[PDB]
């Protein structure tokens, strides 16, 4: 089945599904636009935008003279493909998440060291905002109360809402988890950009969909939120104290502890964990 | 100036230029499509297509009820934005290049350590093929013949061509540089995937356009080619010996030496270095 908002969105995912399942095999030549159009039910003009998008994302190679070929994806596609591949094959969801976790754990000590050195004041401001926001989030009587008071209300609400789930307990569990994830992403992504190297931040930007998907389930666990809040305080203390040597230690231990939690949580993945919400 | 093949393509870059030059400032609100159409002279139908492209790539935020916002730079965009910025901000091209070099130097000891341990034989084969290919490349008399004999012929020629340059000597120099870059990307990207964590490989995939732009100029320097081949031989020996402590030393020293080469090459950037090669 395909989930999409527009016929163009549909056409894009239809082609991706067909590349993935061997219908339009990697290494093969994509059928002519005229034929492809009638096959997929999208006009030539709609098809053209879709093919350009697929080329940009690395699914296809489009070159002027030559006919359009289907790429060995993963050889050319960027970071965005992981969240897509998770939906296409949910059985590989756990290996994909673990790549994310392991990558964050391995690269964090690099960009955070740069951030604390080159942008100390901004790094601490970020961490303080993250810690206190998270503390205010879980100590509020309702997510709705936190949001009415939080300066981050508009940005949070841009992507975090729950208007379907009517059981208020479950609704609260979802909204808290997603808002906590919002600040967890903020902490990692902003410290990445504050390293002075734009590449570290752009990595998180490309991974954000997968990041949000993972964090929204991960931070439904109260123990995970608490462990994270303790971790944030440790990062802050390392920056303020200048005890530079504590940084790899703190990060490594968090990778281990958060890992064990995930290792328990992954056995009860929601059936809709790999769904695709856009 | 803008180079493009289609009206959608031109309009896309025209608007991007206009965001960049303050006409449509980051953080500001983009005029309604009705006004935007007549203001810049692009049809409603082409404009609608263009705005979606810009949304997908992170230039704009599009929401149903609310008006279209111009994003703060680097707020959502992935790794792809760097090569685009090389054209848009040619004066700061070197800071982007320096980010690339530093990012590669810092994460290499991570993914190469994993690769040498978990996929040792395959990693050595990657490295051996790159070393031998590069040695044969720089020692060949005729590129067209070298490629005709090379098993990587089709992949190389897919993106490496020079059908404009009529001076055969200059042509050879361009092709040697681009082809050496081809094997350099191969070494880093393939070893990245051999880490067992797809994220490291995917980082290179997203940076590939920027990588190729830099390398095609960087490896026009014979000293850069020689330094790289020695570095490749050092990596191979480390993998073979299993002396894990030597790997960070080799990579760190290479980062410094290649950095100094770049530190000079950046002072003599070719006029077409930041050119839009669409």
């Amino acid at each position: 089945v395909i989930k999409a908002k527009s016929p163009a969105g549909f056409a894009e995912k239809y082609i991706i599904e067909s590349i993935w399942n061997g219908r339009f095999p990697p290494g093969s030549i994509l059928p002519a636009e005229r034929e492809l159009s009638e096959l997929i039910g999208v006009t030539r003009t709609t098809l053209r935008e879709v093919l350009q998008r697929l080329a940009r994302d690395g699914w296809l190679t489009i070159q002027h003279g030559k006919p359009t070929k289907v790429n060995q994806f993963m050889e050319t596609s960027g970071l965005h493909i992981l969240d897509t591949l998770m939906t296409l094959d949910a059985e590989n969801a756990t290996s994909i998440v673990e790549d994310l976790l392991a990558a964050r754990t391995n690269i964090s000590p690099i960009f955070m060291r740069y951030a604390f050195k080159l942008n100390k004041e901004s790094a601490e401001r970020i961490m303080i905002n993250v810690i206190e926001s998270c503390e205010a989030l879980v100590n509020a009587p309702s997510w709705d109360a936190f949001i009415a008071a939080s300066p981050y209300a508009e940005k949070i609400q841009q992507h975090v809402k729950e208007d379907s789930e009517k059981d208020e307990l479950k609704r609260q569990e979802i909204l808290i988890a997603k808002t906590f994830n919002f600040y967890d992403y903020m902490l990692f992504q902003r410290l990445a950009f504050h390293s002075g190297n734009q590449i570290y931040g752009l990595i998180f930007n490309g991974l954000k969909k997968l990041y949000d998907r993972v964090g929204s389930y991960y931070f439904s666990n109260p123990q995970a939120r608490e462990l994270a809040m303790e971790f944030y305080r440790q990062l802050l203390a390392v920056c303020q104290s200048g005890e530079r040597e504590h940084l790899p230690q703190v990060i490594r231990q968090y990778g281990i502890a958060s890992g064990h939690i995930w290792n328990q949580m992954k056995m009860t993945l929601p059936s809709n964990f790999t769904e695709d919400d856009c």
